[PDB]
C-alpha cells in the first residue's frame, strides 16, 4: 500500500537524482512563480521612523517536474516543514525590509503541499517592518500610498519571474481596522523590474492606499485652535477704550498659539516644505497676533492729545473698535471656506 | 527489567516505523487536540500599540497509538525535552502573535508524558505579546475583551481539529493582579474557524473582559478639572462691577483646561471618535470660558452710559452676577448628575 | 597514569550505561538538589514596567551515582562546558522570568566540577528581569519585598526537591550599591511548592526587602512644594484690604501646584489607590487654593458698604486678614506632624 | 553532458584538493579583491547617538584559481547560497559597524557566480547602523562627512589587499530620499590603512557628504523666534510714559524665548561648544531683554521728580522711547545680515 | 613540501593526542594569559542607567606546547576562523557584562595566529555595556572612573592566571572623541582578584578616567539662571515705592527657576545626596525669593501709616530700596566666588 514513511525519502533523498541546489528547468524556460499574500495584521504605522508593520501570509506556487508522482492516490500531500530544507525554493526578499523575522512557536509556521503534477504551494508567515515615503504636503487630508515589492536576489530574469495570479493576489483579513487610517479596497499590482551591474532581476509590488481618519485632529489640533481666535475676540468688548487686561488678554493668547503650533508637531518627521497644519495654525497665529496688534493701534491713537474734536478725537478710537469687532468674523470666515475647499479638493 | 536507556530508544528510534513526520491516525479520523492554558502573568497592557503581553503554559492533549506501550508496569513516562525533537506535534499558532518566543533558561521549559495507552501530554512555557483592538468610546469606564485564538497552519480541519477541554480550560495564577485592570472570572470560550483559499483551518479562542479601575482617573483627571471649574467660580464673587483680576482670572484658567485637555490624551491612541474622557474636559472647558464670557458680558453692559436710571443701571450688571453665582451650580450639577448615569448603565 | 583525554569519554560515553536523559536515581528516592545564588547586579528597579533586573551565579549541587569515579586519585575534576550536554542537569526555571539569557561571551560561563563520590557543582551566569508586585500605599517611604522563585518544569516533588543550602544560601557582592534603594541584609528563604492539575512542583524563593532612599524625594518633591506655600503667605501682608497682585500671586501658585501635582506622577504606574505623595500633593493644593479663598472672603467683605462703623467696618475686614496671617502657620504645622509621625510607624 | 548535481561536488568536495581555510595564491601574491556597494536604503540619521542606519548590497570581486573550470560550456554558474560555506570568503568587516546582520526572510539574501576563469561574485545584503562624528559647529547649516571604512581582520596587507573599482564603486538607488537631508554626487573613495601592534591591515573607506534641508528649521525656530522680536516692539508704543503692561509684555516674551531656546536643543547632543542656533536663540533673547531694560530705563527716569523743565522732564523720557522704537529694527537689522553671511560663506 | 590542507589537520585532529577540553601544562603551572585590549569606539555614556558602551578588540596571548611545531619553516601561521572550535581557548568573561555580543558580520571577526614554539594569539571583536557606579557629588565638575574587569569562570587562580602585558596594555584608537568626555591619558593597571565559597578565580582590571566638557552646561543650566537673577534685579528700579508689576515681575521669576530646577534634573539618576547643580539652582532660587521678600517688606512698611515724620515715613521705604540695589549684588558675588573655587578646588 506504499507506507508513508518510505515515500517522502524516495522522491526527495538520495535516489531519482532530485538536487535541491539546481532550480526546476535547468537551462530551458524559467521558473514561473506566482505569488499572493494574506494580510492578517496592519498598522503601527509611524511617520518619524516612516514605516509601516505588516504580518502576512506569503503563499507562492511554482511547478516542479522532479517532484510529481504517479503511483500515489490522492491529488495533494500536505507534509511536514521539516522537508522545506531538502527542495528548492525560491529566494524571494523584499527590497525595504527594514529588519524582518518568521515565526517560529510551537512549530515554524510553514506550509508545503505538492499535486500530482508537481504544483507546489508554500506558505509562510513573515513580520515586515517595511518602509514607506510619506509624502505629508498635506498633512491631515492627505492619501498615502505605501509599498511592498517581492524581489529576487540570485536568479536574474532569465531564470525565474515573479507573477500575481489573477484570482485576487492581495487577501485582506475580515476585520481588519486601523486606529488612524483606513485601508482602500482597490490594491494596484504593477511591476518594478530592477537593474544592476549583476543583471536584471524580477519584482512585483502592490501599492496600498490608506486614508486618514480625519476626526482625530478635529478634536485636538482644528477646534482647541479655534477657541482661542475666540479668545483673541473677547479684548474687542471691554471698556472700547483703554484697559490693561486687552494687552494680557493679548498676551496670554500668543502662549498657547506658539506652544500649541510647537505641539502640532510632536510627533512628526523634520520635513523641509510646508504641510497642511503648519498654515492652519500660522493664519490663526496672525489671527491672534492681529488681536493685539489692533489694540496697540487703539492706545496709541487714544493717547495722542481739542476744543471740539475730542468727542471726534474719541471716534477715531471707537469706529476702529467696531470694525474691528466685524470684520474679523469675515477675514476668518473667508479664509475658513478658502483652507478646506482647498484640501477637499485634493 | 527492560533498562530504560534502551525503551526510548525502542519505541522512537529507526525501528517498529515511528515517523515523526506522519500524524497519527494517517488517511483516517482527525487528530483530536484538546488544549487548556494557565496565566502565570498577565499585563502591561499598551494602548498606543494596542497589545498585551502574557505568559501561558500551554497544556496538548491528543492520543498516539504508535507511541502505545504494553510491557512497561507504569502508568506514565515524564521524560526528557530532548525527545521532542523525535516524536509528531501539532503546528498550532497564534493569529495574532505580534511575535513571541519560548523560555530556555537552565533548560528548554518544555514537558512530555506518555499514557500506556498512547496519551500524550505536552505543556510548554510561551511568552506571547497579544494584539487586541481596543474600544475606547467611554475610555475610563470601558470593558475591553481582549482575545487570543489557536489555529493550525499546515493540517487542514479534515486532518487535525482543537478543542477545549471541559475541566477548566483557563486555569489563572493564585495571586495575579493588575495594576489598571482586573480580569473577571467567566471567561468566553467559543471557535473562530478560519477559511482561506488554502482550506479551512482549525481555530479555538479564549475572551479575557478586563474591567477598568476608576481610581486612578479620578485622581488626576476627574477631580483636578473640578477644582479648575471652582477657581472660575472665585471670579464671580469680587467687587461685583468691575475688575482688571476677573479676566485676569478667567485668562489663567483657560491657560490650564487647555493644557490639562492636550495632557489628558497623552498616552493614548489617535482614535476619529469622542471618549469619555473628551466630554468631560470640554464641558468644563466651555464653564471655564463661560465664566470669562460672562464677566465680559457685565462689562460691557456696566462701560455703556441717566437721572435716575443710574442705579438701575448698575443693577443690570448685579442682577447677571447673582444669576451667573447661582445658576452656573445648577447647570455643572445637571450634567454631573446626566454624564456618571450614562456611563454606569454602560 | 590514565591520561585525561580518555578518562572524559570512559564515565561520559556510550560505555558504562551513562544516559542524560534519566534523572539518577531512577525509580528511587527523588533528586535532592540544593542550591544558592550570587548577586552580581542588582537594580534598575522600574515601576512603570513593575520589574527588575538582577544578575546571578545560579549554583546548584546535586549527587549522580553514575558519575561516581574511583581509579583517578584527585578529589575534583573542573571540566570544560563542551561536557554539560552529555550530562544530566535538573530543569531549573523562574516562574517570573519575563525575558532571561545566558552569557555566552568568549566562551559560555558556566561550570562543572565532580567530585570522587558524584557530587556536581554546577554554577551558570544568568540574566534575569524579574517581576515583583509593587505596594505603592504609601510611596516615598515603602519597604518593597521583591521575591524569585526556583521552580522545577517536568519533574514533579517525587522525582526531584529543591532545597536552599545552610551555608548563606543568597550571597551579596562586595560593592553592590543602589542607586534609590537599599537591600536589607535579612534574607527571606521559605518555599512556593506549587499544585497544577499536572501535579505539585517543587518551588524555592528568597525575599529581598529593598527601602527607599528618601534623600531625592525631599530635594524635588517636599521642599518645592513646601516654597511655594510660603508664596501662598506672601499675599497675606501686602496693603492688607485690597489689591490686584493678591489675586495674582494665587491665580500662579495654582498653576505649580497643579502642574507639579501631575509631575510628581510622571513616572509612576496607574495605580487606583492613593499614595504618601498624592496626599501631601493634595493638602498642599488646598493651602495654596484656600490662601486665594481667604482673600476673595476679604474682598466681598471690604466691597459691601457707616457714619461710626466705617472704620469697624475695615476692621472686619483687618481682623480676617491677622488670623489668617497666624493660623495658617498653625494648621500647616499641625497637618505636618501628623504625616512625618503617620510615615515613620509604617 | 555532465549533470550539474556532480559538478557541484566535484570541484568544491574532497577531490581536486580544495580546501575553504586557505586562501587563493598561497605563499604568493596577496589576493587582490575589489568591491562596490549598492546603496538600498539611507537615513534615521539620529544625533543624540551620532549615527546612521544603512542598508547595502555588498559586493566582493575575487579571483580563485581552484575554481577555475574548464569542461563546462557556458560563461558563469549562479549558485545556491549553501555552498558558500564552502568556499574561502575574505573577512571583510566595518570599522563602525555598532551592531549589524544579515537578512534571512525566505533564504539567505547572498549571491555566488563563479567565472570560467575563476573570478567569483559575491553579493550579500547588509544592514549596518554606522557611526559618524557629527561637527556640529554651525548646526542648521553644516555639511556632514559620514564615512564607511572596510577592513580586514584575519588577513594582513601581504595576504589580502581591499581595492574600490573604477566602474561606479558606489551606486545609488534610483529614488533615494532623505527627510532632512540630501546626498551628494561627488562621493570620496580612499584609503584607510591600518596600524596595529598584530600587523598592517587593509582598508578602503567612502565618504558621503549629507547637506541639510534648511526648509525645516526656518518654520520651527528661526521665525517663531522673530515673531517674539516683534511682540518686544509692541511695547514701545503703548502710552509712551509709563504703563504695567509694559512690564508685563516684557515678563512674558522672557517667558517664551527662555523655554524656546531650552526647546531647541531638545534633539541634539551635549556638545561642549557654541552652535548656530545657540547664538540666534541668544541675540534674540537680548532683544527681548533689552526691550524690557528700555522701558526699566524709561520709569526709572520718569519717576525722578520743576517749574519750567517739567515739560522737558517728560522729553526726556520721550525722546529715549523714540529711539528706542527706530534703532532697534536698525540693530536687529545689522545682526540679521551680518549672521547669515557670515553662515553662507560656511 | 607539506601542502598545507594536510598541516592543519595533523596538529589539531584525532591523532598527535590533541584534545580541546584540556589546558596546557595539565596538572603542572598554571596557563599565564597576558592580555591587551584596543578600543575602537567608546561612550554612549548614559546615567539613567549608569552604564557606557565600549568596542574593544580582545587580544589574548597564551602559550600551549602542544601546537609547537617544527617542520614548518616560517613563524607564524594566520589560521581560518573556523578552527578556533578545534583549540583550547581561556574561558574570560566581563564581571560587569550588562549584556554584550560578539561580531559575526561576512565572517566571525576572530584572529588566531600560531608561532614555532606555541605562542597563541587570539583577537575577537567584542561590543561591552559595561556598568560603573556614578559618583556624582560634584556633577559637572565630576571626574568618573569606569572600570573593566576581566575574570575567568571556570579555572582558579592554580590553573589560569590572567596578566596585562607590559607594551602597552590598553591601546586607544587615533581619533577617538567623545561628545561629552575626555579620557585621560593615564590608565591605572590593577588586579582584582575574587573570592567566592567555589574558589579564589583571576582578575585583572583597567581603570577609565574620564573628565566632563564643562562647556555644555555653561549655555543650558548656569548662563540662563544667570540672567534671570538680573531679572529679579529689574524689581529694584522701578518707581522706589509701591508697584503691581513689582509683585509680577516676582511672580513670573519663581515660575522660570521652579521649572529650570526641575528641568535641570531631568536626564538624571535618582540619587539621594544633593549635587552641584542643585546648590546653584537653589542658591539662585533664593536670591529669586528673596527680591520677592524685599518688595513685600517695602510695601508693608510703606503702607503702615504723620506731620513731620511721614518725609522720613518713605525714607524707611527708600533707604531699603537702596541697600537692595547695591548689596545683592555683593551677596551673589560673594556666592560666585565661593562656588567655583570649592568645585575647582576638587
Ligand atoms: C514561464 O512563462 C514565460 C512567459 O509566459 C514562458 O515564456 C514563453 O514561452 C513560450 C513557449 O514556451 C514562447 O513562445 C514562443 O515564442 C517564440 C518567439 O519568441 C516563437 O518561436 C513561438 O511563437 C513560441 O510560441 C514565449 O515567447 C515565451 N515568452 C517569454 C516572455 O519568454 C515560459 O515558457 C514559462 N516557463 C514555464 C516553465 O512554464
Ligand atoms: C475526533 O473527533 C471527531 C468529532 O468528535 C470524531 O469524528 C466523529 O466520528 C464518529 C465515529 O468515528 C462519527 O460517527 C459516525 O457518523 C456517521 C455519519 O456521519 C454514521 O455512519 C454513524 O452514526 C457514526 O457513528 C461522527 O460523524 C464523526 N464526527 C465528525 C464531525 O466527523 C473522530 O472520530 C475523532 N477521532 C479520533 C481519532 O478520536
Ligand atoms: C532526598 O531527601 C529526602 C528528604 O530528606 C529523603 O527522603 C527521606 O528518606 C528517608 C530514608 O531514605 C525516609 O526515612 C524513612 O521514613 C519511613 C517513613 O516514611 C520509615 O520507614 C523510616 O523512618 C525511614 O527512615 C524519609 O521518610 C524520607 N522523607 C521524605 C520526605 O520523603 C530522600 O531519601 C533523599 N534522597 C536522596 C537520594 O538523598
Ligand atoms: C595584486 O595586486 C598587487 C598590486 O597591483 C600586485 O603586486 C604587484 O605585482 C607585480 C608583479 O606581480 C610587481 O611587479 C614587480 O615589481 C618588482 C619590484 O618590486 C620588479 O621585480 C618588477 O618590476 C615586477 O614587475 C609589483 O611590484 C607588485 N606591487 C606591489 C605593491 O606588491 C599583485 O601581483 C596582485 N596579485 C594578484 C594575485 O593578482
Ligand atoms: C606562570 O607564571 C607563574 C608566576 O610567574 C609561574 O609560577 C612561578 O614558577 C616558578 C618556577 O616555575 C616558581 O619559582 C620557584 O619557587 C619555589 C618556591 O615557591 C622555589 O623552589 C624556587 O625559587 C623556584 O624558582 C615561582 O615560585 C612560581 N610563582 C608562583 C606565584 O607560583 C609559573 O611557572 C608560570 N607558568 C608557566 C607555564 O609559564
Amino acid at each position: 500500500p506504499m507506507p508513508p514513511s518510505e515515500f517522502l525519502d524516495k522522491l526527495m533523498g538520495k535516489v531519482s537524482g532530485y538536487d535541491a541546489r539546481i532550480r526546476p528547468n535547468f537551462k530551458g524556460p524559467p521558473v514561473n512563480v506566482t505569488c499572493n499574500i494574506f494580510i492578517n495584521s496592519f498598522g503601527s504605522i509611524a511617520e518619524t521612523t516612516m514605516d509601516y508593520r505588516v504580518n502576512i501570509f506569503l503563499r507562492q506556487q511554482w511547478n516542479d517536474p522532479r517532484l510529481a508522482y504517479s503511483e500515489y492516490p490522492d491529488d495533494s500531500l500536505d507534509l511536514d516543514p521539516s522537508m522545506l530544507d531538502s527542495i528548492w525554493k525560491p529566494d524571494l526578499f523584499f527590497a525595504n525590509e527594514k529588519g524582518a523575522n518568521f515565526h517560529e512557536v510551537t512549530t515554524d509556521n510553514k506550509l508545503l503541499r505538492i499535486s500530482k503534477n508537481g504544483n507546489v504551494l508554500y506558505s509562510i508567515r513573515i513580520t515586515l517592518v517595511l518602509a514607506c515615503p510619506m509624502d505629508l504636503k498635506n498633512f491631515p487630508m492627505d492619501v498615502q500610498t505605501c509599498i511592498m515589492q517581492l524581489e529576487s536576489f540570485g536568479y536574474t530574469m532569465n531564470d525565474l519571474i515573479f507573477e500575481w495570479d489573477e484570482k485576487g493576489a492581495v487577501q485582506v483579513a475580515d476585520g481588519l481596522t486601523l486606529p488612524q487610517f483606513i485601508l482602500k479596497e482597490e490594491k494596484d499590482l504593477r511591476y518594478c523590474t530592477k537593474h544592476y551591474n549583476t543583471g536584471k532581476f524580477t519584482c512585483i509590488e502592490a501599492r496600498f492606499h490608506l486614508e486618514r481618519q480625519m476626526g482625530y485632529y478635529l478634536i485636538q489640533m482644528y477646534i482647541p485652535s479655534l477657541l482661542i481666535v475666540i479668545l483673541s475676540w473677547v479684548s474687542f468688548w471691554i471698556n472700547m477704550d483703554a484697559a490693561p487686561a486687552r494687552v494680557g488678554l493679548g498676551i496670554t493668547t500668543v502662549l498657547t498659539m506658539t506652544t500649541q503650533s510647537s505641539g502640532s508637531r510632536a510627533s512628526l518627521p523634520k520635513v523641509s516644505y510646508v504641510k497642511a497644519i503648519d498654515i492652519w495654525m500660522a493664519v490663526c497665529l496672525l489671527f491672534v497676533f492681529s488681536a493685539l496688534l489692533e489694540y496697540a493701534a487703539v492706545n496709541f491713537i487714544a493717547r495722542q492729545h481739542v476744543e471740539e474734536m475730542r468727542k471726534l478725537f474719541i471716534s477715531r478710537a471707537k469706529r476702529i473698535d467696531t470694525v474691528s469687532r466685524v470684520a474679523f468674523p469675515l477675514v476668518f470666515l473667508i479664509f475658513n471656506i478658502f483652507y478646506w475647499i482647498t484640501y477637499k479638493i485634493i
